[PDB]
């Protein structure tokens, strides 16, 4: 009951229990949402030309036998997502020497998938998506040393209590363009952990373009330790959004805003963009950012910021883009932006600005001189006029009668 148009065969949701007879010339086959219970060598022995195979969400318990993919040397993308309780025989992916993307989201997989030989045949793999599985420890087997182009790994929504040097030993040498460690908790990596000395540097001799550690809490004391531990790792862009424990509270005394020591390990990482948006930061302290010496973009949007110290931004001479919107700022100190000499864009909107004079004098004049840089429009609380338009009267002694 498939729809075969040209090189494409769409067999989505047709109540199939086996791979159906398709024409031998097809290169794109989608068999998602069916009742196929097992895939073996005879499953694709007539579809030898496939480039894109998709077999998502079968009825639960799909088994993939040894040599199912023998001689699909043309297959580049294989998607096996949402297959509850997936069973892989350990030579399941034999033959796939040219495969570049494998996605296995939500298949109840655990660490064995990365530590056994399941992925050994995949010498060309660039992109491995393993979201929302049950991986507790990221422990890649030794063949990963030889996957020259493995560069994208997404582990979002696994619960991984820690990441350590000896865990990631076979990722040493890699350059990851996207190492996505989002929403994995890193529960054990905190103030109270005795395992820090032994953990070392999970990223020893590894480089990263985008390191996504969002949604993992990152209380100030955890960030410090974590970035000391990975001190010196080349990272181009650092995502720490939804660091739900970052910032201070009158409620729990322990908790503090990040300081000039917090991000010191990132000193020589060459970070170009840093996202700390959507967190709980209440104050920007002296020199908190003074270690990102190559920083070009910084977002602190949607925190709870209501205090910016003199020198919050010391050492950000290369910064092009700064976002401070949607906080609780009534004011900023005089001259706070003066040494941001590469500033191209700034966001200051959705803050309750107090436009009393002479408090608002510096920000108003600045926002006017730099109106081409302001994205959106910071407004005065109460009146709702733009802060750009406020001309403060001058103090009487400066213009004597
Ligand atoms: C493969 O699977 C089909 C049914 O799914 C079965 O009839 C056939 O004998 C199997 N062949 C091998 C080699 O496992
Ligand atoms: C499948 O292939 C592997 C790896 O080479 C082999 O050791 C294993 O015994 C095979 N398993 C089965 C169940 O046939
Ligand atoms: C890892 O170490 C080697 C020296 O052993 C070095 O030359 C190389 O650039 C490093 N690789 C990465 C990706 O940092």
């Amino acid at each position: 009951e498939c729809s075969v148009i040209g090189y494409n065969a769409i067999c989505i949701n047709r109540g199939l229990h086996q791979v159906p007879e398709l024409p031998a010339h097809v290169n794109y086959v989608d068999l998602s949402l069916n009742s196929i219970a097992e895939l073996n060598e005879t499953s694709f022995s007539r579809l030898q030309d496939l480039q894109f195979l998709k077999v998502e969400q079968q009825t639960p318990g799909l088994v993939i036998r040894n040599n199912t993919f023998r001689g699909l040397s043309s297959l580049i993308i294989l998607k096996l997502d949402y297959n509850q309780f997936l069973q892989l025989e350990t030579g399941a992916f034999n033959g796939l020497a040219n495969l570049e993307v494998l996605t296995l989201t939500q298949c109840n997989l655990d660490g064995a998938v990365l530590s056994g030989n399941f992925f050994k045949p995949l010498t060309s793999l660039e992109m491995l998506v393993l979201r929302d599985n049950n991986i507790k420890k990221i422990q890649p087997a030794s063949f990963f040393l030889n996957m020259r182009r493995f560069h994208v790994l997404d582990l979002t929504f696994n619960k991984v209590k820690s990441i350590c040097e000896e865990d990631l030993l076979n990722f040493q040498g890699k350059h990851f363009t996207l190492l996505r460690l989002s929403s994995i908790t890193l529960q054990d990596m905190n103030e109270y952990w005795l395992g820090w000395e032994k953990c070392g540097n999970p990223f020893k001799n590894t480089s990263i373009t985008t390191l996504d550690l969002s949604g993992n809490g990152f209380k100030e004391s955890m960030a410090k330790r974590f970035f000391d531990a990975i001190a010196g790792t080349k990272i181009q862009s650092l995502i720490l959004s939804n660091s739900y424990n970052m910032g201070s509270s009158f409620g729990h005394t322990n908790f503090k805003d990040p300081d000039n020591f917090t991000f010191k390990g990132l000193e020589a990482s060459g970070v170009k963009t840093c996202d700390l948006s959507k967190s709980k930061i209440f104050a920007l302290l002296k020199s908190v950012f003074s270690h990102f010496t190559d920083l070009e973009q910084l977002t602190l949007a949607q925190n709870e910021i209501n205090k910016i110290d003199d020198n919050a931004f010391w050492g950000l001479t290369h910064l092009k883009e700064l976002a401070l919107d949607t906080n609780q700022l009534k004011s900023v100190p005089d001259g706070i932006f003066d040494r941001l000499t590469s500033l191209q864009k700034i966001w200051l909107h959705t803050n309750p600005w107090d436009c009393s004079c002479p408090r608002i004098d510096y920000l108003s004049r600045w926002l006017n001189k730099n109106s081409q840089k302001e994205q959106g429009s910071a407004k005065c609380s109460g009146s709702g006029k733009p802060v750009r338009s406020i001309i403060c009267p001058t103090s009487a002694s400066l213009v004597p009668r």
